[PDB]
């Protein structure tokens, strides 16, 4: 092991996971992995995740999302440097109350455009629009609001993101 | 040891294991040897398998699934991601009453084109192991064989009601 | 150590062997060195080894079949997905009556093409060659003919199949607790 | 492990940390990850982060700066050779009163030019924009100087040696002894 | 890890560092570590530090002269094979007293060659004239002897060094 | 230059041009370069295509199709060895009378499966389509033939393609 | 030399240029290049060229524009396979009159998203460049401005024929 | 240009083209071009194929040999230093009476079993099962043996010397001197 | 030889040169060369060079400016992409009058940082910073400090803007056969 | 091209070849298809081979050999550093009475070591054979003899192999 | 052949030569090479040696040097952007009045530290003897004292333009268009 894998394997022992780099299949898998072994060494304890990722893949991350529901205790989620595309939904995807966000933290809103190449495009089309909508209501907002800014690549800063509704705290002083 | 090693090893030894990858000998190995590692630590307790996988080989897939029912202990399966071609086999080989699908997982269905022998022979064992592979499938979701490989030629997709409505599943798990 | 490793060391601690590979000198070294560690290890308790390889050269099989005899445990086995050409000979020369087969399972008779001066190695390929056809009718209780028929045009078996021929002893469906 | 992490997570057990490269997202999570660790293991103990350091991104320093306002306990700055760009950032926004500065460091101040992601190069302009803005005001906290005087000094790329640093307001103290 | 990594370890439980390589920015953020640590671990007890090093860049020999001179335990120093440039300049940095060279050991001076080029021009200039003094500080030697013999690479066999002022012994046996 | 590409360089001098790897957009500019450089040489002279590809994009496929309209020459086609996806279909778009088969060539039918995802998804639908319809014009087969026939990877011998309508010839003695 | 540097040269021969990937830098320098030289050979005769490009750079793509405007020749444009983005506009910039579709060329339209310096600089050329662009663009189409960047916006694409009405092109030869 | 490569072309302008590797659809289409360039050029000079090929593919081979017969022109094939599998069967299907082989020329048979391109296994297995069958066929209408003991001996991985090869009907002549 | 090197040897038949890339030693020493040798075929004749250049080292672009100078016949300048730090010193280098411009070309001010002994190499670098503001502004027409200045700020221009500026004499659109 | 293939090709015209590597498939292919195409272009003038080669594959050799004797012209051998296993093969083969030999060059004799492996066995025997007799041939010498040396790797001076019969001259000038 | 390599031939029949990189054995060869064929064409014509060389080993630089002694033509030097060490060496060894410096042109001045690559004593030995043949050689070229030029040597003396045609190293500087 690394030093890099040891503190997070350090940080996993104090039930808290990053989400530093691209949404795929792979980091997905792995993050997946933690939330279940979390969430099988005890239920009751809060799980923090911390997220600087450009985003990635809507699969990829609806499957973390997934996972992250399916996990009983609270997910509490923290935008630390970046928060795009799917980075941005697992942080709405927090537990209600324990969504933060740190002061100079950065979420944008994006549409990704993402076998047979219809059968693709018709998955993608399901899932995407299941995006909208969980992202609509995570953020109390209307889905034609969450189309509309996602389409122009509308960004948030800290402050922005809490009016819009994508975290509940800005870590200011002292968490 | 990695990271990623390290919690699936921490996860082996709460007896979860995960199919996250294409399906072919060498996952297929790995997967075998989990399955008969954890039946030997323990013939009473479940095991857990998560499977996000785009499928792969038919051969690969039937000795994970022969491995699956060596084992006496109950196999409970998770559509947590996707589940394709034999993603989608394993998944409906799970104990009955033990498959699972996340709320957002995707079942594909799909015939595999199989592909240091004589060719003649291998069209003959992959004749033989899919023709068994559809039998299973059918058993499986409860359908008949007819609309199995019907649905199989066209590449038929289900999100995870429409799964469990085939028979590929028996509960969808929104919160554990 | 990798996850792999980690699973096959543990395995190891269960007297369990995997042959997932094919059949050459480096595998062979291996699979000598794991029989001999268990036997060393423990002379009494059984070991299962599954098999699900390719094959390949008759030499190494043959070195890890002199192994297995040279074990005094019971060797176990197991024709976990495909044995083919050494697969299927270490599956044969498995312990009469811990010969398992599972349901579909594969066992592929094939005749290897071998391959220091070549008449020399010509003449230990003849050998050892004619040697494995003797103890594989030995093991599957087949007329040496009847092999070498069947080598030549690469005959295959179903698990039921294997279990009438003589290659195995067990299909098992299911182990019990 | 390597001898190198080794030594470095030994140190992690005495609430050590190190920025000893060029700051970037990777670093930048690394980093953030120990503070996060070591906040979490003890949230009522100090922390030193030693600095030699020749700065980088805007973004990743922030992201460092964030994490270390939202630890609790108190973090030590060490200027240990050079505190550069950001590396001077993150020095003088240690706790007040534990930021040192060593006898022959050195203290850069330098305004990035940020610039590749897969992003509008107009929204790219309007966050470091705001970002850049938010440095030279967090800089001017840190020193006590005013922000034309951060952002003038920041053009010409002025430097400082441990007792000018001292002076400026970059760090507290110059420790020759301990 | 692996064997050397190993044994720098063992040793390292020992209180015992080695510079063995160039120094640059990455073996010197490793020694000023390991010092942290050590000093961490017990400022009571004494550092020991072998020397065999080609020498290397100045601003990085700083660093760890610095850390060295926070540590607040005595450091030894030891001349085992070559000390160079910065190698000649942490040896003499030594605790004064526990500064030793083995018999066969060289001790070799050098000026080293060492943003904006005219800023970096600026920092090299202050800190080398820094280095010169500390050189002639360690030693004892006048600074124009230090530049004079700096600049005509002089070099010394463990006696030569020993008078010179680079160390205080000559151990033979411990 | 090396043997090979003066082999090629040579028959091009005498109008003979190969398509003897995948269908691609580089192999399809190659190749729509060389038809042009031929046409714009000699208008009058007929150029050779002999075919001996596993296939590949239909885009590139239309494109080469499309310079081979484009050039008043005629074009005869030559399955050479394999003639799949479109190299059956460039095979089938040779001059009516100059399509010539090989002995033991075969000739696959094979229905391929191909920024926004939906937008590739449209456009693949619309060319696709339009596939289907020139190959049953070539052909003079029904288009319901065509879909079927390529839906179930339909192979056939020289002879049966010959009668299937993919080529007019079969070069059993001394072109 | 190679057999595609050969045909292309032989090509350059008959005042024939290729456009056949992204735009960037380099593939501008190169058809910047060719350009001048066909003009500087002889400046009465025409210039072809054949497009199937998946677009790129605007820079790069103004920068090809300008030497296309500066040879005296006229310049015909082939949309071949494929014309985005610049692609696009480079077809459209052809010599009016002479910018030919194929049947079954597609014509994307896209506003880039671009990305030594410092960014704040980059960001106003950026700005600049491609309000000329939807300019120009709006010019070659007579199209209005409005249009062309709503239709930009969307990724609209095109057919031949929807093309030619669009105002991309002037024909659409299915012979010569 | 490499001095191979242009030996080989000065040769090719002699009308003389080799096969020397193993059979393969590059080579194949490498071969297939030089004939249909030298039946192009003059289709009523002779063309001269050396061979010296451990053998391949038949699907390739096939090709070759579709190609030969679409040449007008007579191809001499010459057995130089080993002609195995469809390096044999291309040898034998040269023009009848311009078959030679060298002195000490080895041929070789052997039933190659195929197996991986995008194609489903079932597909593979019968085009391979036809050019198979096609390929007995043409070998024993070549040899003029019946297509048993084609078949037979192709098992059996038979090879003979020049004289051997020369009995069983391969090459119509040895040339020991010119 | 390549299709790329082919066009630009025809063209360096035609007596025109290309700077599509960063100013450095290597390609200092490329340009230099091809100036030294249209000059020696003939000193008649003028020379084009093509610019579209991010720019690069003092010292190189210095190099091919002395190169520049010391070509008898006329140097025309045209800003064809992009001409940048170097780019923008070697465009207005150019023979007074024909300095070119296209219409979309932009042309960047900037001050470069350089990067032996350092204090050497420190000097060196500010004499020939200093003396490449004193040719800029020669170039021009402006002050020197004004150089300065807008270097400082990574000024840039439009076709329209460096026409007024100094940089170059025309903007031209089309070329007359 | 290549200075060295250009050197080659010049020399081609001037027929002249080369065998200056190891004795392989490539190798032989290459050189019989340049005796070809010496043998086309004139099938009246010598063709020179200049041998400094380690020697390689019987069947490679024998390859050449079958090409060599093929073709019509007298084909003259220049042992010219090193003839070792085919390349000693080779140069006796050469024309008789055009064999030649530089006055520094050595000739070594070996047997080289050398599908079903059964198969391969019983054609390198054959071959093996062959090669004994043709060398016998050559040389003048018993088969008996050639087997005995060639089992010892005897090796010859030029002198000595002029004695035993693998060349006809020792050429210290042209 | 290459863009870079056919302007190089083509400047090499005008019978220009550069010298554009560090020197080593390689680029002596290469450059003594250009000079004997020069010197072979047309022993009556001048040669012009463009110099922009950042200097290297002394062998070689001599190497180049004695070649240049051994053409019985002329041989012009231009220091065009970059003559240090053996740059300077070599650009100060051309014909006394044609030894040419561009207007921006910078000759540095640098003792070379040989260094090892057979035993050490005598490859050190060579190198004093060789050393010391530079300095005498270069103190005859500028016609200054060798204390000097060894003085000069040992702080890496730099020179412009002016400078150097002071010092002695070129005769002219050529502003205008010769």
């Amino acid at each position: 092991l690394s030093l890099t894998d040891s503190v997070y394997e350090r940080l996993l022992s104090e039930r808290i996971i990053f989400l530093g780099s691209e949404v795929n299949d792979e980091i997905a898998n792995r993050l997946c992995a933690q939330i279940l072994l979390l969430a099988a060494e005890d239920a009751s304890k809060d799980i923090s995740l911390y997220i600087n990722s450009p985003g990635g893949s809507i699969s990829a991350g609806m499957a973390i999302y997934d996972t992250m529901v399916l996990a009983p205790c609270d997910i509490a989620t923290y935008a630390m440097g970046m928060a795009a595309s799917m980075g941005e939904f697992l942080l709405a995807a927090g537990t209600k109350g324990k969504r933060y966000a740190l002061p100079h933290a950065r979420i944008l809103m994006h549409q990704p455009l993402g076998a047979d190449i219809a059968i693709q495009a018709e998955q993608f089309a399901v899932i995407k629009k299941e995006m909208f909508r969980l992202n609509a209501e995570f953020t109390g907002q209307p889905i034609e609001r969450i189309e509309a800014d996602s389409d122009r690549d509308r960004w948030f800063t800290a402050a922005e993101a809490l009016e819009y509704g994508f975290v509940d705290h800005i870590i200011t002083r002292a968490h």
